[PDB]
């Protein structure tokens, strides 16, 4: 039947240089969403019988530290699909992930122990959720397990008159093998954000990527390659290597490492970012973590450590670094 | 004690001509709801003793396409009331529906099995609730079912220094005998949409309605007239409804509607027809897949309700639109 | 577990003169909210062991009269806060009440049984809730029971690069002894309202406080002072006296009167406010309520009883009045 769930991140992030209105730049100290963004949702399956389920989650974000919602301020602004789920295949319809979080983003550190200031330049490969990734009037299949080889693919309408007015399109597959974990995934969006009807919230964007991640025992190891474009130019790829080691059952220790190179007009831009996360859990609900993030980027550019909101304003310098200390809580 | 609620009615929705921006018309695919308005809520009874009981009930709508709120983008922007219940009547306050759809619209297509793209053009007579049909500031009554004879009234405040700003008030009753269903309700608001405070969420309105609905076995017929008027246009709808069940669980449902307005002094006619067939996979979840044929007169155009009031006319006097979905309940 | 638990609160509301965009004064009917602020939410508390608990609450909000939300708009627009809770003190981060609300609000009429319309002027010391009184990005303490005597402090971040853009800090304290209560506590904001991203949803605002309460059987009484005062310069001090008595366990009986002085660029304004309530349970969840207030000002300005809405124009005479009738449920 029905379930309620919901996990809640509240923390203190300090970040080192944040441009001001004048041209300064100060050090900014806030109260919210460290790794995970806090949501609640509902969720429930009913068993039709003959192997048919008829699946749903409705799934909504936002900021403990306001109490407002995030990613553009909907009911159900994170997910919102139902469908019928069988031994062939699963078919949702709603507002949904496209196959770049469902394959990609586990093999990415901001997919699951880094969370928001591990995610690369301005998310530019919508690895993290802690934003609006999700696609609006979206169609998914989603395979079933075949030896642990899992395909899918997404499908997502506009709304309006035009067709191509906010299109969106996605596939993707993984592998699984005991300890290793590979998987590549394609996003395309048509015009993404010009009207309220479309998919994409307010040219053409692409997203490509692939990588692999291994686990014996209590290391964890993975390397992922994104790349992000945008045409009718900006290109930018990432590069990414992660590894978790848990030195106690309860004790979690991570290390990321990304480099950005961007090209804007036939110019490269660089960014090199560099993570360190520990995280100990109280319970199985309960844990606390603590991280610092640095980044340096090349002259001709500036740079910013995401922190959940892309309105934030850039560094003055080529230097930014983040800390956080938090808690998350899950129910 | 309380209850969450919820209908989740997500589907792919053709329109033959849905006008541009630009001069021209193209045909529109969406995915959304079909027939019914996803939403969620809570519910309640509390028993106080001596027949009295406390009852309230929170009503939100929002759209599984795109996760967002419709009917203003309140919170419960659908139902949000409280009220005292005992055996000689009910009163409850807050944000509800009128008369028209405690009583018009169970006898309607739009307001049973047709759902949103079965209502008279433009929800006129307000009977499909795929829209902000809901008055705020609501006082509301509901007598006791006295035999099957049950009546009720609404009336409507403007939460604002100018009484007549946005008042509202409505009156109507039903009578059920075996499978004889017959209602007829009445409402009116004035300056409805001024202000924000108001009941009618942004002259002088009135609609008007009378119907009977029969149910034999398998067999489900009915037939309804409405009137809506501005004061300070002129619209009367005639509609009649059938609906059989083949199989217990696969339904088969007709419906017509012919509407002739009066604007200005001028005559506009609408005729509506649909079809729509029901399979339900269990008592929460079903299938549906529905088309609607709409012609107008051609001093104006056609177009099929689709929940979406500002969505643009036809270009041409001749719209079409189909809907294959999926509903869950739970 | 979690919790879910709410308050339903729906009168008819009568004022006798409020001001219409034309000079004329009207009178206004309205339904909504007569006492408490209509809220539903979530509540949680994980027992992690050896003495540790998680605990959070999410609380929202709304107007049942035309079911949209108040305070701002946000989702959790009350309260919204995670923490943990041990035996020596409770931590908790997100958007919170002040220490005004902890200690000072329980001594007022308006933090009790009387609600909205026994609020002061403009609820100037911000003593009601029906308003929006919670400050975001809020690290809170509260102190153990210490032998009924409590004391707390909070601070609140500006979530800016600019640190005393939206500033927040609070601290008071509380004793209960039997039947006699006494309080005190004091509230500082630094530009309230200047951003989004600050403490105070859209110069320097304090609040100062001090109050005593006696209950001896059905006969509840106090009496409290408060301060407000804004700079960059208005001043403003609250005098108020209230009685509860209790006829019928089911049945309560409430008067209250408040005074109050202000400076407006060194002019004096006056406010004399009296209010009585009659209060009958149905039950433990349900009771019904009716209550009259009138409020007469000085010439030099107009009186308004505040009415949950800030926006709510003055009376055009120096005299206004407000009774209510309304029922209210919890669940």
């Amino acid at each position: 039947s029905v379930t309620l769930y919901g996990v809640l991140d509240a923390g203190i992030t300090y970040q080192s240089n944040v441009a001001t209105p004048s041209g300064s730049g100060k050090s900014l100290w806030s109260v919210g969403a460290g790794v995970d963004q806090s949501r609640f949702g509902l969720r429930g399956s009913e068993d039709l019988g003959g192997g048919l389920k008829a699946i749903f989650t409705l799934e909504s974000g936002f900021n403990i530290g306001n109490g407002r919602f995030n990613n553009g301020g909907g009911m159900f602004n994170r997910q919102a699909f139902v469908g019928l789920s069988s031994n062939y295949g699963t078919v949702t319809l709603g507002r949904q992930y496209d196959a770049t979080q469902d394959y990609l983003s586990p093999l990415s550190a901001t997919g699951t122990w880094g969370g928001t200031y591990f995610a690369h330049p301005l998310n530019n490969d919508r690895l993290n959720t802690n934003g609006d990734v999700a696609v609006n009037n979206t169609v998914k299949f989603t395979s079933a397990n075949y030896a642990g080889l899992q395909f899918g693919g997404t499908y997502s309408f506009s709304n309006n008159s035009q067709f191509a007015n906010n299109r969106a399109y996605s596939a993707g597959a993984s592998y699984q093998f005991q300890g290793l974990k590979v998987g590549a995934a394609y996003s395309q969006a048509n015009n993404a954000g010009a009207n309220t009807t479309g998919a994409t919230d307010p040219g053409r964007s692409r997203v490509y990527g692939a990588g692999a991640s291994y686990a014996y025992g209590p290391l964890q190891g993975g390397l992922l390659w994104t790349q992000s474009r945008l045409d009718n130019t900006i290109r930018a790829d990432n590069y990414e290597a992660n590894v978790k080691y848990n030195l106690t059952p309860a004790l979690g220790l991570g290390v990321a490492y990304t480099y950005t190179n961007a090209k804007a007009n036939g110019e490269s831009t660089h960014w090199n970012q560099v993570g360190v996360q520990a995280d100990y859990a109280l319970s199985k609900r309960t844990d606390v973590y603590a991280q610092a993030v640095y980044q340096r980027s090349s002259k001709n550019a500036n740079a910013s450590i995401y922190n959940g909101d892309l309105s934030t304003p850039f560094s003055t310098s080529i230097n930014q670094t983040a800390a956080t200390v938090g808690l998350r809580h899950r129910f």
